[PDB]
């Protein structure tokens, strides 16, 4: 839920290590812009230790002062210091008062009024009395501040006073731990604001500017320019070539050595540098700004999108995604004062999304090594590390006793495919043939290329418009649903209430009259059926319907009866989307061939996985290559996916890393607020809600989702079928706020 | 062409930054290691040395463990020898010098110790300033290449590779060092920094080494009383070993022989991490093979006839070349140069490729991945800007995203059909393609394909191949002149000169082709220049161009598949220059993201894309999976567009011409084409193909490929040097004679 504006231009100050001049270079960049109308200059120092005898924004307070009568341009300025913890405050004669957390809020403030005059305002947030890391500090005086309200607080300033610019100067080096033991460029992700890099110009520089600059890039900022103090070892020439000079790379001349100096000569002396450094700055801004601006008339312009009308989308439409922190878009919007705000992804990017801002860091660390130790090697006949991992991950778990082979292909609609291939070669040797046809059930969705297209029945999805050689290519049964309904799960059957959820799971089902009665009409049905495909107990593309899993179970009974080749979809249930790994346990019975993929990589890249049976395999043993199964693109187990899926597959099963992991292990505990699910499944405008795992959908009795937009809730619709997906990592209170958000709107 | 053993364990000592302990660090491992109560060995090299010869982290070994060694009781032989030194350098002991140097104190039979101290320099500043004002060089390779020589020469034993400065410090030449060392990724430790700031600059050196795909066995760092570890630790999600030596002793004059052993206890638990990781790693890559048989099933792949002894074990990979476990020779592991591209993705240098990983890492950080449709995001948006301005110049006005070339070659058939069906308002409909020429494995793209190995009933019953299906002539190189088959050439550019356009052939084949087009024919759809699957078959360019005349004549949709031509492939970013023509639809993938991962494009006509603009959505093309347009496929593909194109970054980019220069040796070609078993060859751009076991032969010269039957090639990258693809034939010539 955050705001921040960027018609001003805002900027993190980064250094490297310690004593390398951070606090110098903001005060040169202060000062290149304020001594030079309303133009005004706000200074953040949001963690201050070693306070109050340091205090980096007195020094820039005082600097200033000092530079101002130098130049003969006077200024407004100020230096003011929120909350320090309690020793801090004794330090300044204080008797203040504590509060939950350890912090007095200071009265503190130190203002030197020129009406007028161009502004400038520093600010300490939050400060404490050792010297040392902020991490110790904190547990030391017993003043801690959390990630959130430092955020919070930094923004509160940041939208209190929005020509203009701001610094915000971070505190260590780039990978120094905060107040709460976050390192400090995790700490500041969130609102992915760009910055500069204060470098170090002393022997061993060149290799510490180049890893924490390294470091700002693993975590998706942006570096505007380098800059450090020259100590004669030409240290910016290895810097600029690594940089291929598309970064500017500043050297500031040599400080004076003498502790006495007052550095206001060096100051001026370095005023060219500074004059540059803050043109790069502001420079960048407007730069980034035209960008954005430009980006949704050229996404129409240039872009196809999939299943997409065209004529219908306006560019108001256009969404500008200038990045991602776990489950939150950073969206551009110009139509406020052009500004960034979070928006959460609640069609989870066509369910794909999972991961927290914690883990979509680390996989992109993940990431980046393999792409650095593999890229890309190539998979027949070949093993390496992250595909042999992931194989045996998808095995032991997903997999578990049934599962003995992985095929990878690169989505769900190719793994699909596989699986056709698979089904039917264990079928024509079951039977040593003909003419094959899968069954399935109506609704029932499996990816667009042709072959997955064949074992879906008509719908939006199929036809002449899409597929002119799409038939309908098998015997497609409407199936029972399940739903809940003013307060009570109810069933919809084909012409031809439930104590709770769970006693739809339940095996006392299997010797009730609806497991005899669904025997009757399967074996009746049951030209030649070839392949059981199905998507295990929910419906996704076709409306988010929740198949009735007894029925189901039957299903694959009867059909493993007749010897035809039972293959699971989980592309889209696989991997916690449901509040399971695999519905494998939901619905009792293991097939002979599964599809996996969406959240098998965490959604971060494209992978896809097809398990086999021992048997299913074996249909393939042949003597000439022309009777394996000739089907594999050119990224098949692409190191990247495969290493990548690995690490999700383990993150998101281990209480330890995802919270959401019940004591079983086998299970997610409940995410969706209950009070509201039953709320809104009483709603007068609500036809239907199905809810379970991730996953909370309803269906109705372009506009809602437009207030939703409002509530800071992207999602995508099925027509009349709206709804909110989170991945396996997203806390209960923040779907019980995206609950109450659609509720109310309902009641529009 | 490199080969190190792993039944020795080997390391790289890293330090986040100077003056943090490494060589302290180094001399206890050493000291742990050799001061135990046999022929137990321990060989310290240390490439790179500044500051030469009043500092020498090697004499300091050497020294300390003399030191040492009488503290224990427990004799050792010792020798500490420098091979090369500055000019500079060697005048301080009474362009590189090689020095006698050596300093050996023999023990017989006593555990050795072997100190080396490879290339030195007299100033005492970054290698990369003393190189040039000492006027004496060294190559990366060379570097390189000398420690694989000593590593050799002296393959129980533990080998230490003391690095020079931090891990971003440039060496000699400039590379920074942990580029340098990339070529080999040996595992190693990092020297961490307990002081104030450490934590920062313990964690980003990490990174840093992360980044570049090493492997680090632990981090070690002096206590200055700061608690350091417990950041680390946390950070390192306890993951790897933290080791906290006990301060050093502040006194310049001390011995520090009592802190050694006061640290004993740490330096043991650090060799036993590192010692004991190797044999973990080794266990792993030991029983890889025979469960990748168990566990695997490869994509066309006859599992009957694969044995374990045929399964290649790839450790990583460094642009052109695996890295490839082989018990067999030694539990060793060997460069083998990936000659089929991995099907054809490949194209990365070593540099390259470490570029490409930093831009991947930004880019799942800064996006993951984001909701494509009714959205833009930058490397997306930036992507299709180039694909539009290059591979799509002047025809192309949409970028359509999708997973790979099947899904795009799928997209491209719902494209062009509909264009069709609204070109003659609509049947029954099937596609015109040339017999051998292949587009994906999906049912859709297997349907444009006619009858080959790969379709069939056995790999799919509702295979019908719904099109007409020609046979197309074929050009090749024979005994030194360049040919051509249907159903002699000056040189190869002759052929797709068009001038041809008024010849004889063009008449003929206008007249062939006419006949058979005016069961509906919907889509023409080809693979420009080259038959990939189909066998490397160079189809000839003027029939191609004729046909898409033709067609385009006939309001028939003409899509191009340059999935496998695409992006330099064949020496050029589109065949669209090759051909003559433009197409109304194009599709691209294996390339397109520099063979890093996977991501697949079709563009298309503004009037292809308009016979989709409708008022229902029914209406619009309801195609698209779930990481359609993928922020980071995207962003790596655009990265890999402009490197690829730019004579900077890519020098097979002619200078002048700014095109893929020539790559296989032409006298090789000739020789190779003039040869008995050699049926034909077909050669240009990145691709070396030839029609007629070999490929084992290869496989010793240290060459991976894949055969199409008969049909055996040679795929390079679009920035692989001549000097290579001219090693590459030569190996190959050799074999043919067998
Ligand atoms: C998304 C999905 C697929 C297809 O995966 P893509 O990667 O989108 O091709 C197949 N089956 C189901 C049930 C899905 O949800
Ligand atoms: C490789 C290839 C394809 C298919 O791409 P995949 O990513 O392997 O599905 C299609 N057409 C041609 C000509 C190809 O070479
Ligand atoms: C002289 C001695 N070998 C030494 O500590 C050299 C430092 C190397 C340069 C590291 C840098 O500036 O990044
Ligand atoms: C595998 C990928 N679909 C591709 O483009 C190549 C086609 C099949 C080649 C099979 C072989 O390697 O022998
Ligand atoms: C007191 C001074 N401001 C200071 O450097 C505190 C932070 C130290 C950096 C945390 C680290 O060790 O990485
Ligand atoms: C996108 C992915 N191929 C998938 O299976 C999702 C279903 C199809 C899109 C449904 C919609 O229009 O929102």
């Amino acid at each position: 839920p955050f705001h921040l504006p960027l018609n001003h231009p805002t900027y993190l100050i980064w250094s490297a290590n310690t004593s390398l001049g951070k606090t110098l270079v903001s005060t040169g960049i202060a000062a290149s812009f304020l001594l030079q109308s309303a133009t005004k200059l706000l200074y953040l120092k949001p963690i201050q230790t070693g306070f109050p005898s340091d205090s980096d924004s007195r020094f820039v307070f005082s600097k200033l002062d000092s530079l101002s009568l130098r130049r003969q341009i006077p200024i407004s300025i100020s230096n003011s210091v929120l909350h320090s913890s309690l020793p801090a405050a004794k330090s300044l004669g204080l008797n203040v008062e504590v509060s939950e957390s350890g912090m007095c809020s200071l009265n503190f403030r130190d203002e030197k009024t020129v009406t007028g005059a161009p502004e400038l305002l520093c600010k300490t947030l939050y400060a404490w009395e050792a010297a040392i890391s902020p991490h110790l500090a904190a547990e030391r005086e017993n003043a801690t501040v959390e990630d959130s309200v430092v955020l919070q607080m930094i923004e509160k300033c940041l939208k209190e006073e929005m020509d203009l610019l701001c610094l915000v100067e971070t505190a260590g080096g780039v990978a120094s731990p905060g107040p709460s033991g976050t390192l400090q460029c995790d700490l500041y992700r969130p609102f992915r604001l760009p910055g500069i890099l204060v470098g170090d110009g002393r022997l061993g520089g060149i290799s510490g500017t180049i890893a924490a600059y390294e470091s700002l890039k693993l975590r998706g900022y942006d570096i505007a320019a380098v800059v450090f103090e020259d100590h004669g070892l030409v240290n910016e020439v290895p810097l600029t070539s690594y940089l291929r000079n598309k970064v500017p790379v500043l050297v500031l001349p040599p400080v004076p050595k003498d502790p006495s100096d007052d550095l206001i000569e060096w100051f001026v002396e370095s005023d060219g540098v500074f004059k540059a450094l803050k043109e790069t700055m502001v420079l960048a801004n407007l730069e980034r700004l035209e960008r954005l601006n430009g980006m949704a008339k050229l996404a129409g312009e240039v872009f196809w999108w999939p299943f997409t009308q065209h004529k219908l989308v306006h560019q108001e439409t256009v969404t500008v995604i200038d990045s991602r922190c776990g489950e939150n878009f950073s969206i551009y919007k110009a139509s406020d004062n052009s500004s960034l705000s979070q928006q959460f992804d609640a069609c989870a990017s066509w369910w794909t999304q999972g991961p927290d801002p914690t883990f979509q860091a680390e996989l992109a660390r993940e990431m980046g090594y393999t792409a650095a130790r593999f890229g890309h090697v190539m998979f027949p006949e070949n093993v390496y590390e992250p595909a042999l991992k992931c194989a045996e991950l998808l095995l032991d778990g997903v997999g578990k006793g049934w599962a003995s082979r992985v095929y990878f292909s690169d989505n769900g609609s190719t793994a699909i495919e596989i699986a056709l291939k698979m089904a039917f070669r264990k079928f024509c040797v079951d039977h040593n043939f003909i003419v094959v046809k899968v069954i399935a059930l109506r609704g029932s969705y499996h990816g667009d290329t042709l072959g997955a297209m064949e074992a879906q029945a008509p719908s939006p999805y199929t036809g002449f418009l899409q597929q002119p050689w799409y038939t309908g290519r098998g015997l497609f049964l409407d199936p029972p649903t399940v739903f809940l309904s003013n307060g009570s799960w109810n069933i919809s059957l084909p012409e031809s209430t439930f104590t709770s959820r769970d006693e739809i799971f339940d095996k006392s089902r299997d010797a009730s009259t609806l497991a005899r009665i669904y025997s009757a009409y399967l074996s009746k049905h049951l030209a030649h059926v070839g392949a059981l495909i199905i998507e295990p107990v929910i419906h996704g593309a076709g409306g988010m319907h929740m198949v009735d899993p007894l029925f189901q179970r039957v299903l694959v009974n009867e059909c493993r009866n007749r010897k035809i080749p039972v293959i699971f979809d989980e592309v889209f249930t696989g991997f916690w989307r449901l509040g399971v790994e695999t519905t494998t346990e939901l619905l009792g019975c293991k097939p002979d061939i599964a599809c996996f993929a969406k959240l098998l990589t965490g959604g971060m890249v494209p992978l896809a996985v097809t398990l086999a049976t021992d048997a299913v395999f074996d249909s393939f043993s042949g003597d000439s290559k022309l009777k394996a199964l000739l089907h594999g693109h050119s990224y098949s187990a692409h190191a990247m996916g495969c290493a990548t899926a690995a690490k999700a597959i383990q993150w998101f099963k281990d209480p330890e890393t995802n919270h959401n992991i019940t004591s079983q292990g086998k299970t997610l505990r409940e995410l969706w607020d209950e009070e509201l699910v039953q709320q809104i499944s009483s709603h007068s405008a609500v036809q239907r809600v199905v809810v379970i795992g991730t996953l909370f959908a309803l269906e109705l009795k372009k506009s809602l989702l437009i207030m939703l937009r409002e509530d800071g809730i992207f999602t995508r619709p099925l027509g009349n079928v709206i709804y909110l997906m989170c991945g396996p990592c997203t806390s209960p209170e923040i779907c019980r706020r995206l609950l109450t958000k659609l509720y109310k709107r309902l009641g529009e």
